[PDB]
């Protein structure tokens, strides 16, 4: 009573950050659930109010095109106006914010990364919510430093990585992917002052506690308990990392090559960025009815492809027609991450390797889905090149933790073959292309 | 050839590190499995061989004492004559060799940490095999570097860290927690240069492949499937961390306090040390027969305490007489770590907390054992102050990965009150006491 509580005056500012890291993690966990439950409302009101008479296929294709384009145009007009920095994932806009390179305007991003991400991702576009939640989370961590008035220089990098950790923890119910997002992915940007790593923990805890009360689901991806991977067959997860580790730098040259190729029909205009974003967001709404595996930001193709429900000629067709629809969305300037459309390209090429590995090897008794869970985090290690948070996020979402060894081998063969090929991390190459564009345009 | 020529000009010395880290990682899967199969064959040769108790009880308590003390005076003697750095855990001898301070004498530690870790830890003493596998692993990472005569200090800090991560991946069968030993626990010593981390990833998976070849994996601790905790009850995991976070600085105050206190009964001699080691390590083979939860490394009673086969008049006798046999065994110069004795120390105080919360709160319908898994990584976060190497290492040996939010909450409140109530990490306070005692030797 009177022998313990007098030590608060000794370290009053560390206990001022760790209390504020509890209100960062609470406010990010509310803004992430209202994102995910608010984007599922616009996705259920779209397909639910699509079929009306069930025999009017000319009008039903028109409604599926316009009602997903106007929602997408609401997410493209609110981005190039009033908040131009919320025009992509948001992981490069916080990686250049832990180091003092990019400004953090929470008064502009938070009514835009929320209300534009609800119209972009709610239009059936191939874009995930790992983008608009870590960017929202990185700005709520900046928001409480202007509400609670503190001008600390170490309390502004601590809370901005707290809500960024709380954004990944409250988007995928993944408390371990949120902490290791700051540790090993954002390694040259984090400080680790022994109180900042405790403040990341409170923000991750309070954002996953607020995921309990409104999301009573067991997993985000509903693939059950798959088979084990014996260590007679752990060399096929090294050939899987070789195949994924070569496509990774080729995909990063395709992301950054389509950001400049699509930036030629409009050239930077406002009346032509929006009309192009409605032609993209309407095409991914028109694809939501005629081919539901092509459109969408993953997470429904993922527990279907890993069960062997697709054929071989249809898994090749999806990988061609999902690369086209994920380079037309993320490499266009829409608020939405490339993360969840990379989880849907990992279970397609992973199963296409897993369906061939049971024809050449009948003596291994291989399941065709164990290469889809392992391949899911193998494009996150070759493109983004954050292999450890990309294999404690496939495990946190599919709950298939028995593949903890084969998912490292395909996460290590992907990182090793992406560095040998000549590939950069994707979230550090979008940031390095926006800083060099900022320096060369104002001069 | 074409590709063969261009892989030798630019990246040859980075590829020589990634090939050495596969030879380093393989050799801590053959010297780490045969260490665990040597302490388990010696365990079933002194307590499984002398099993007939129906004939002579006074002629068996001496055999349970003499056969476990003669093994104890082989390791208390090999350390004190041939490799004095091999005594104790061995993580502070790698934590203090990763930067510049202590040498890595693989020509002295490896015949002593092996055949003394077989003698003490396999001869019935309360010691964990994490310690004698990090130091054997880190010395192998220097041994292969010295045999192949690699040139540079960039590979010396690299390959010593791959072997210390190869040790944790095969002593406990955890590929994911071995990398977080180097990333999270070895934070201010390890150098991250984008090739050394892939040498750790190579050295870990080459040390877990060589586990399942010999030791066919299912789980170390055989708790089957505990109940998924309803996260209404997550505030009880914070008071579990508060209770452990107070005891944590009190516990390692006894660890360093008993190393100094036991240093007066023998002085610094080599006859009085093994005669102390023949009684302080000798009664734990006698306590391993009349009360087998009071002695031993502390892994047999973890499935017994978590399942709830104890009362709270026996859950105190295996905590009062379990801290005594842990401070006597580890903190007296015996070649054996303290991870597994403070793992059995967390699941006993966690079950005592678990058996109380099911009486005061019948509305929650709690299990008394879900706090035992959450309390296992609590003393590893309060004393060692490495939560993510404690709350991920016990998920991989118990195979209950649904308690992550109950364990990050317990791992936070353990770390938060071990910093407030001033407690340094155990392996950073053991090393800083051996650094100050070697600077007083030169004068
Ligand atoms: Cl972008
Ligand atoms: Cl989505
Ligand atoms: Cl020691
Ligand atoms: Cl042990």
């Amino acid at each position: 009573r009177q022998l313990i509580r007098q030590l608060l005056e000794r370290d009053k500012t560390p206990l001022a950050i760790l209390f504020m890291a509890a209100v960062v993690g609470t406010l990010v966990g509310l803004a992430a659930v209202a994102f995910d439950k608010g984007v599922a409302w616009l996705q259920n009101q779209r397909m639910g109010a699509l079929v009306h008479t069930a025999d009017n296929y000319p009008l039903l294709l028109t409604v599926a095109f316009l009602a997903s384009a106007v929602l997408a145009m609401f997410g493209y007009f609110l981005v190039r106006k009033y908040a131009p920095e919320a025009g992509g994932s948001g992981i490069p806009e916080i990686e250049g914010a832990l180091e003092d390179q990019r400004p953090v305007r929470w008064w502009r991003v938070l009514p835009v990364k929320f209300f534009g991400g609800l119209g972009t991702l709610g239009g059936g576009m191939v874009l995930g919510r790992e983008g608009p939640t870590v960017q929202i989370g990185g700005n709520i961590g900046r928001m409480v430093l202007d509400i609670f008035r503190l001008k600390g220089d170490e309390a502004r990098h601590t809370l901005l990585a707290t809500g960024a950790a709380a954004g990944l923890a409250a988007a995928f119910n993944a408390p371990l992917a949120g902490i290791l997002f700051i540790i090993e992915e954002m390694r040259p940007q984090f400080r680790y002052t022994l109180i900042s790593i405790k403040a990341v923990f409170i923000g991750v805890i309070m954002s996953t506690i607020m995921y309990c009360i409104f999301n009573h689901e067991v997993a985000l991806i509903d693939v059950g308990k798959l088979s084990d991977a014996p260590c007679n067959t752990l060399w096929l997860y090294l050939i899987l990392g070789i195949i994924f580790g070569i496509f990774g730098p080729i995909f990063n040259k395709w992301v950054l090559g389509m950001q400049d190729l699509l930036h030629r029909v409009h050239g930077g205009n406002i009346t032509k960025w929006v009309l192009m974003g409605g032609a993209i967001g309407g095409l991914c709404g028109l694809l939501g009815f005629v081919a539901p595996a092509t459109s969408g930001g993953g997470f429904n193709l993922i527990p279907i492809a890993t069960a062997g429900n697709f054929s071989m000629g249809m898994l090749v067709f999806i990988f061609v027609a999902r690369v086209i629809t994920t380079l037309l969305c993320f490499s266009s300037g829409a608020p939405g991450g490339i993360f969840a459309p990379m989880l849907a390209l990992g279970t397609v090429l992973g199963t296409a390797f897993g369906m061939v590995a049971v024809e050449l090897f009948p003596q291994y008794h291989l399941e065709a889905g164990t290469f889809a869970i392992a391949g899911m985090g193998a494009l996150l290690a070759a493109s983004i090149r954050a292999p450890l948070t990309g294999i404690i996020l496939v495990l946190e979402m599919t709950d298939n933790y028995q593949l903890i060894l084969p998912m490292i081998i395909t996460g290590l063969g992907a990182t090793l073959l992406a560095q040998f090929t000549g590939g950069k991390p994707l979230y550090s190459a979008i940031l390095a292309r926006t800083l060099a564009k900022q320096e060369a345009e104002q001069l």
